[PDB]
């Protein structure tokens, strides 16, 4: 099947020095069991990083590194993404069907996943990507694709991405909290919805993602 | 102004651990100023490699990142890179226009350089890549940016690319060599050629930087 998130909350753990993330992360791990992390904390750590997290809350990671190079870069990067213990990777399908496939093949090798990221959330998405969305969340599906990320400030995108996947692919939301994205609504399409700021910036991380949680008990 | 690459040849140093990639830069440092540095390297030996490269061979550092995420996330792995000493940075222009000015801002308070992906040259470029070029080059002139990154493999895109930004901004081009360009064609509209395999696959290093040279002279 599909993978469990637990809560259906996804802490996107975007702080760059690992003091405070591992702080922060350790604050709300009573309410997670998958934890999304990206460049800012990678590049600014290295990526053992990773594997420390895994280790230190026993949770999933999934690597938000927005995967947008050639096919032969892209096998290299995820396999490398891989070796350091990522559960799964994000990757862009805006460079092409092929870009794509070379990721899926380290996957299947390595027993991880692929999310393929369908459209942003931010004002500049509507340039170009939003036009390509479809045709790139369509493109997903026929390769075999079970795991997408979509928008969660734009519902009705959301929601045809939903119709485009199906009610089997697991689909996840970012832009929620900061960027906009309501919680309850975005879940009415997605399996999991993905918060970062509204939980590592509040003054009381614990009592933002419990609030959170309440507001989609 | 722009600047000045000895040879108009950058070197792609995309080995993946860092005895290779150090020995194999180091047999062809004579050839050339500017390497550039993408993920797979990177991510496998640590952000550090970057101030490593330029203390070893006093050459200039182009971070090849394909930065492609919200402007949040973007401001901060251009932070994270320039900090870590790279002169410039690649970032996609397919996210749009805010998530190239965030790369922009870092750029211009760190004083560093952001370099423009224009079109990629793999075949999965021609699936929704080659439709917003030419708008995503335009969207780089709007904005100030003076450095782009254009195809070697399709020369007649790159002449549209350097029609659409000027004659003054500066132009490198991946895609010679193992993916099928030519160092003569793209020189024809590039201010220097990037490659990547042909030298550091090559059974002699030396020779192949010697001969891409020579075939240019
Ligand atoms: O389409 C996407 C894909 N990923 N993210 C990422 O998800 C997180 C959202 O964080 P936020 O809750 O602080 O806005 C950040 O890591 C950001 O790079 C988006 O915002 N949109
Ligand atoms: O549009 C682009 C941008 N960057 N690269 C990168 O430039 C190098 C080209 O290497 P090659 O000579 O081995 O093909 C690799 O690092 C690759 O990720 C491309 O191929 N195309």
């Amino acid at each position: 099947d599909v993978m469990d998130v637990m809560n259906r909350l996804i802490l996107a753990m975007d702080l760059m020095n690992r003091d405070d993330a591992l702080r922060v992360t350790g604050e709300v791990r009573e309410y997670i069991d998958t934890v999304k992390i990206g460049y800012p904390l990678v590049l600014s750590e290295g990526m053992d990083i990773i594997a420390e997290f895994r280790k230190r809350f026993g949770c999933r990671i999934i690597a938000d590194f927005k995967v947008a190079d050639i096919p032969e870069t892209n096998e290299k990067i995820c396999r490398a993404t891989f070796k350091a213990g990522a559960d799964a990777i994000i990757v862009h399908g805006f460079p092409g069907a092929d870009s794509v496939r070379a990721c899926l093949n380290v996957a299947e090798e390595m027993g991880r996943e692929v999310f393929l990221l369908t459209e942003m959330p931010h004002p500049g998405a509507e340039m170009f990507i939003q036009g390509a969305a479809d045709e790139i969340a369509r493109m997903g599906v026929d390769l075999g694709v079970k795991n997408y990320v979509g928008p969660s400030t734009r519902p009705e995108r959301l929601s045809r991405l939903r119709e485009i996947i199906g009610q089997d692919s697991f689909l996840i939301s970012p832009g929620v909290g900061a960027q906009g994205g309501d919680p309850g609504e975005t879940l009415r399409f997605a399996d999991a919805i993905i918060v970062g700021r509204s939980i590592y910036l509040a003054d009381n991380p614990a009592a933002a993602a419990a609030g959170i949680i309440e507001s989609i008990k």
